[PDB]
């Protein structure tokens, strides 16, 4: 891939006690991107097989594998980015009802992906070893996971990074 | 193996017009012992590793095998003889409430046998593939038989057996 190929003409700075959120804010935008590509099909990419189950049930991977990941977690990112993303085109440039409902939007959407994601991954982690008991798996069965210790740090940064996004977001749509 | 190994003194033979039973019987009892070792362990000895079911159900062999196979035939037979054994060493000597009883037992045995043993095989046949659709099983499965015609050849002939040695047992039974 390569995105973003034409940026050139960017002089003109802020002179204000203020608009230093959007150069965190791109930054911050810019950056996701590349943390995301870079880890994309990474770390998150492999994770099918990689969910051994102790047992002789068919299809109870699959099973319990759906049963635990409806959904990874990369995949609630890419939204939460894209979602978030549309507001980051509109900022492009804007000196001359919607300007600021774009600030919001942005800050409402990071939010929302927060609280849903912790109602899914309760306790901000990656077992070691998730049991299963799902029709066809027998009774509780074991189901293993790989390198959840990676993960669990990849959503901390991605998390953090969700927090300080709508804080100076929000900092600077607190103008009043 | 070897059974009886004394059997000299048989000079006296019979007279009268009756008692071909017991030449024709004892000849069916030892006939019947022979044609069991002989073929014993060497039609239905195999069939543990005969049963082949096209699945991949851990244990569905072992359960549709006793499923359509909860006793082989060669122990309904065994049993068959036993239970109708007794009256022959009864026989063995006779002349000088139990003897012509023994006959009678010896009748109602083998009619038993006869009569239970077409409830269980039904169709006096051997299906050359028995489905299964255990608990297990997880659907309607298949489960395969080896040698179907042999076993029915020989259950045809102990079956014929069975006939004549009842007939000629209740001929001599009905002298009246």
């Amino acid at each position: 891939m390569d995105w973003g190929t034409l940026q050139t003409i960017l002089g003109g700075v802020n002179k204000h006690s203020t608009s230093i959120g959007k150069i965190w804010l791109t930054v911050l935008f810019i950056f996701r991107i590349m943390i995301l590509v870079v880890a994309a099909k990474e770390v998150w990419g492999d994770e099918q097989a990689d969910f051994v189950c102790n047992t002789l049930q068919p299809g109870c991977k699959n099973v319990c594998y759906d049963h635990y990941f409806p959904i990874s977690h990369i995949r609630l990112w890419a939204l939460q980015l894209i979602f978030v993303s549309t507001p980051a085109l509109l900022v492009a440039m804007h000196v001359a009802w919607t300007y600021t409902s774009s600030i919001f939007f942005r800050v409402i959407f990071e939010a929302a992906f927060m609280y849903v994601f912790y109602v899914m991954y309760d306790g901000f982690s990656m077992q070691r070893l998730v049991k299963c008991n799902a029709w066809p798996c027998p009774n509780t069965v074991d189901c293993f996971v790989s390198r959840p210790t990676e993960k669990t740090v990849f959503t901390v940064f991605m998390i953090a990074v969700s927090g300080i996004c709508i804080l100076l977001n929000v900092t600077e749509l607190s103008y009043l």
